[PDB]
């Protein structure tokens, strides 16, 4: 630390999103919505245990069950990724991790 510009900007510059695998399947939603309902809400109630859910996005397209849980503070997520890496959804276990910005799960084509 040192004197200087003490203050000014009030924004965060770091990853604040987490991904989950083996939590759901795009085949369970085809039979009934509830599946996605309970699952989605579950991700919001699970990540809340530590704090709140700034935003949630369930990718009901990937056959490997992929979800994106946004967080407000990096302290929570970073800690929610290690505690959620062992969660169980639909009866099976799931993994957690911090996203960066390379996957094309929800993202789209940035051309034409």
């Amino acid at each position: 630390g040192s004197s200087g510009s003490s203050g000014g900007p009030s924004r965060m510059r770091h990853e604040r999103v987490v991904i989950i695998k083996n939590m759901f399947h795009p085949m369970d939603f085809e039979d009934d919505p509830l599946v996605l309902n309970e699952i989605r809400e579950d991700l919001r109630v699970e990540c809340s245990k530590f704090g709140q859910i700034r935003k949630l996005l369930l990718f009901d397209r990937h056959p490997d069950g992929v979800a994106s849980v946004s967080f407000r503070d990096p302290e929570e997520a970073d800690y929610c990724i290690q505690t959620l890496d062992g969660r169980w959804f639909g009866g099976r276990q799931i993994t957690a991790q911090a996203w960066d910005g390379t996957t094309d799960y929800q993202s789209g084509p940035s051309s034409g």
